[PDB]
């Protein structure tokens, strides 16, 4: 999409070399957001082809709180591959906080079920929020999540959304992050009767892997294709309730796709 | 600034009524402000850097009860208390029940691992704001280190364009150069980043007045004194220069 192309051409353009914590180089940018109108199509990237299928799997993961990348394996998806260990797990690198938020008192939070009675209750709350960022649980963890903040926002009748991600792949995890987003945004709004608004995305450590030159410069070379539209075909019973078959997309005409190097 | 006023204008074109208080109000903004370009105290109205200092050296403290912000003539946030904020950037309660410093911890990643894509303090502790009635508006921050210049990004859930923003903007940067200090870093940029961002019904007037005026140069920070920690400054180790505002504009 546009937008996006115009993110990696400003990576591109004027990142700063950065290091992560492998020593491996990037070209990185921090500060940066972009906007989806979703009344304008769905934002599933063209210049690449990417799968929704994956999109959806994902999404419905996080939304079930599961924390065992099994069912990610089972339906063919590996973006978390490189943060489960040994027998699969993933440590806080998922949902769980998203619908269990642990609190000391033996207690537990839905924060998913909290936006759900805000939205149809109080649509106007400035404090519409789902976090998994958990400072108690992180503290002494060797990873974290990284799409760990999201707000809503409701005016004339559409929903609108917004995510932080605290570290972004410009070429393999913003793709996923986008679409994931804006695949939320209409269960949230077929739920809550709403329309859908916007989706904008926005980042901290923003960055393309120095490998990747090869991958940016044939994507860059693309012109973006229509965005396809989401097509759902039943109205489940509550936001947990969602299939995978209950999801399409129309009128996708990706270019081919490019391969994440070794 | 010209940002702030792009901002400002944006909201008025685009803004979309809400109420009972009224407001017109869209969903996300992001500016940047390069801090070596100047210090990015508003000008369009005359601000006091004398109640930003205190305020942010009063969240440092992680203090909750008002009491420094009234000895030092500190309004704001006053409407939000009887005390009340800061309180989990210093000690967010574990599990265990020990607490964890945000600050110190960001400040040690700072020092011993500048790559780091998690330097963060976050306020939205979920298990305490179930208790509803108020909430932090500023809900975290990321700080990023890249050649040896130090930026930081600060989100607003909610954000009051007239009165809120020009105070969450000049914090911001103060504790940019704060910790650039601290770090021995150069600063990099402040990039303020909104999630609700309005303008009240009654504060149109002043708004009008504030679009009506050009902008002038950005004022310069002067750190005075380097102390040994980042809870070791005082409000007198600050100056600001080459500031010369419109008149302020006060809001009823
Ligand atoms: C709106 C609701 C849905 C939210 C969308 C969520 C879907 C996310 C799509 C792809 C997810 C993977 O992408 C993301 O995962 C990693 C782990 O958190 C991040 O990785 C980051 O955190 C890890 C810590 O555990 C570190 O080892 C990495 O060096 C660091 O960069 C990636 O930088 C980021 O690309
Ligand atoms: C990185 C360092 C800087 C960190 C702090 C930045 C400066 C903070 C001073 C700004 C003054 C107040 O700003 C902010 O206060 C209120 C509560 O937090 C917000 O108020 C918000 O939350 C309240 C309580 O949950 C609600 O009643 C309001 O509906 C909601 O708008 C304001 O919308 C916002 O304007």
């Amino acid at each position: 999409m546009k937008q996006y192309l115009e993110l990696m051409q400003k990576v591109l353009d004027e990142g700063t070399q950065k290091n992560d914590r492998t020593g491996t180089g990037t070209l990185s940018i921090f500060g940066h957001q972009m906007r989806f109108n979703l009344q304008d199509g769905f934002p599933l990237v063209t210049t690449k082809r990417c799968h929704l299928r994956s999109i959806i799997h994902l999404l419905l993961w996080f939304l079930q709180g599961d924390t065992n990348i099994a069912y990610l394996h089972e339906n063919n998806v590996t973006i978390l591959d490189e943060w489960a260990d040994e027998n699969g797990d993933l440590g806080p690198v998922h949902g769980k906080q998203w619908r269990a938020w642990p609190t000391p008192d033996g207690r537990h939070i839905d924060q998913i079920t909290t936006v759900l009675n805000q939205l149809k209750n109080d649509p106007d709350s400035r404090r519409i929020i789902v976090s998994a960022w958990n400072v108690g649980e992180l503290d002494k963890m060797a990873n974290a999540p990284s799409h760990a903040f999201f707000q809503f926002y409701v005016a004339d009748g559409k929903l609108s959304c917004q995510l932080y991600a605290r570290s972004e792949d410009v070429f393999l995890s913003l793709p996923f992050a986008i679409a994931s987003g804006a695949l939320l945004v209409h269960m949230m709004a077929q739920q809550c009767d709403l329309e859908v608004g916007d989706f904008v995305m926005t980042g901290g450590d923003t960055h393309l892997y120095s490998n990747h030159m090869d991958q940016t410069h044939l994507q860059l070379s693309r012109e973006p294709r229509p965005l396809p539209k989401l097509i759902i075909k039943r109205k489940p019973e509550s936001i947990f309730d969602y299939r995978f078959e209950d999801f399409e997309i129309e009128g996708y005409d990706p270019h081919p796709g490019i391969k994440a190097p070794v």
